């Protein structure tokens, strides 16, 4: 299309592309003391408004904002619907700034109608960590939309970024914008099958009848890695060594401290699951996926689809279908009624043989002021909430 907000930005034009020797910013050489000091203007009758998401209260305001607001599918059945508990988790990371968690009221009512959000992250891009900002949550209310109000979001929290002398961002999206570094599309693995038939989700055709629907889907109730458990405090030193190692082989990665992989992994029922193989002392082999539900647009018999989604898995000891075989089976134990995964890392290689589908769309990963060759998503060893 046009992307006249998006061509005033530091980001590649449409018909950019960089060679692998590319790497670094748009814009160099920039200083915290010339960054605006003054919010940017919104709207008459519209206010800036600091979330503070350890608030109940506060949190339960942005709770209600995206379940009401925020991305759905592009046939219109089913909207995400992030738990407060979750927002929780993914805002308040290690060294998290309150100010980057960014609401917009309407004054005559005081309600929150727009919502943005970032944390930092140090990022690894073609071998250059680079400090940044991990964006997301960005939420216009649905009674607001095409009156330019993202580019406000945007431009205001870049400029509070920008004041923590953080240059660059990771962020990702399923609509098409100047321009991705990488696109990854998504693949389902059915754990419900007749669930997700009858909320249309799944399909049946004559060769796949109800019956033989649900038993091409059906699973051993064993492990294949026998000691795969919860995760707990005394694992963090070893997942951070295991994940660790692993996700240097890749083109965009997150590089965690040990209090950012205790934050990450460490368990929280309905909004984080790891499992760790521990032999000897050391941690060997992991598995783990957040939970992310799906409100069911107007279904009189369920109003939400319990979904798993994969996030970061390593395997020494197994191979890495039987990993995921696992992992699948780990998220059936915990009532889910699909598991959902990225053509990210080594995953791909095992879509087919452990019946995931093909979805319906992609996900785009996007830098901000970062220069680079684009790259195939077995690159990438990112996952974005
Ligand atoms: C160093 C620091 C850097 C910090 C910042 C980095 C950058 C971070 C960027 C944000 C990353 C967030 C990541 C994220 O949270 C994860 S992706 C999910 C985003 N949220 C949703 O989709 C919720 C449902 N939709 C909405 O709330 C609205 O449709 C939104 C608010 C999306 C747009 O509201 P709207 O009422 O429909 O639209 P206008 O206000 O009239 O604005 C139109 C302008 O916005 C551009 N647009 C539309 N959707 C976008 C999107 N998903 N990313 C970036 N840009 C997006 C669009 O191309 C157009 O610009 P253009 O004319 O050039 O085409
Ligand atoms: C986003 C996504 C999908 C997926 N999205 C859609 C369309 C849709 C929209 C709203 C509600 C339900 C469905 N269909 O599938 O599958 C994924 C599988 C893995 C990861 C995905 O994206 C996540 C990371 C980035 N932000 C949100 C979740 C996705
Ligand atoms: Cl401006
Ligand atoms: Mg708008």
């Amino acid at each position: 299309m046009d992307y006249k907000f998006w061509y005033t930005q530091p980001v590649p034009k449409i018909n950019d592309e960089f060679n692998e020797s590319v790497n670094e910013p748009f814009i160099s050489d920039n200083k915290v003391e010339d960054v605006r000091k003054d919010e940017y203007k919104l709207p008459p009758g519209y206010s800036w408004y600091v979330c503070d998401v350890k608030d109940e209260k506060d949190r339960s305001e942005i709770y209600t904002l995206l379940t009401d607001n925020y991305v759905e599918d592009d046939d219109n059945i089913f909207r995400f619907n992030y738990s407060a508990e979750f927002l929780l988790w993914a805002l308040t990371s290690p060294n998290y700034l309150k100010t980057w968690h960014i609401g917009v009221k309407y004054d005559a009512s005081n309600k929150l109608i727009g919502f943005i959000s970032a944390i930092p992250t140090d990022i690894c891009i073609h071998k250059r960590t680079i400090k940044m900002a991990e964006v997301n949550f960005l939420c216009v209310h649905k009674t607001l939309r095409s009156k330019r109000l993202a580019p406000v979001l945007i431009k205001e929290i870049t400029r509070r970024i920008n004041l923590e002398n953080i240059w660059q961002a990771i962020y990702t999206a399923g609509v098409y914008l100047p321009k991705p570094v990488s696109d990854a599309r998504y693949y389902h693995r059915s754990i419900n099958v007749k669930k997700l038939i009858e909320i249309g989700f799944s399909s049946l055709n004559s060769r796949l009848t109800m019956s033989r629907a649900i038993k091409l889907y059906r699973v051993e109730d064993t492990l294949n890695i026998k000691n795969m458990r919860l995760m707990k405090k005394k694992d963090v030193e070893g997942v951070h060594k295991l994940l660790g190692s692993y996700l240097e082989q890749f083109n965009l990665y997150a590089v965690f401290t040990k209090e950012e992989i205790a934050h990450w992994f460490l368990p929280i029922e309905n909004v984080i699951y790891t499992y760790v193989n521990e032999e000897n002392g050391k941690i060997k082999d992991m598995i783990s996926f957040y939970s992310l539900p799906s409100q069911i647009l107007g279904n009189d018999k369920y109003s939400t689809l319990n979904a798993a989604y994969s996030f970061y898995n390593v395997t020494t000891t197994a191979t890495f279908k039987q990993l995921m075989q696992d992992a699948i089976l780990l998220a059936k134990r915990n009532n889910f009624d699909v598991f959902n995964a990225l053509e990210v890392m080594q995953n791909k290689s095992v879509f087919e043989d452990l019946k995931f589908g093909e979805g319906d769309g992609s996900l785009k990963y996007y830098l901000y002021n970062w220069k680079c060759a684009s790259f195939a998503p077995a690159h990438v060893g990112i996952v974005l909430l």
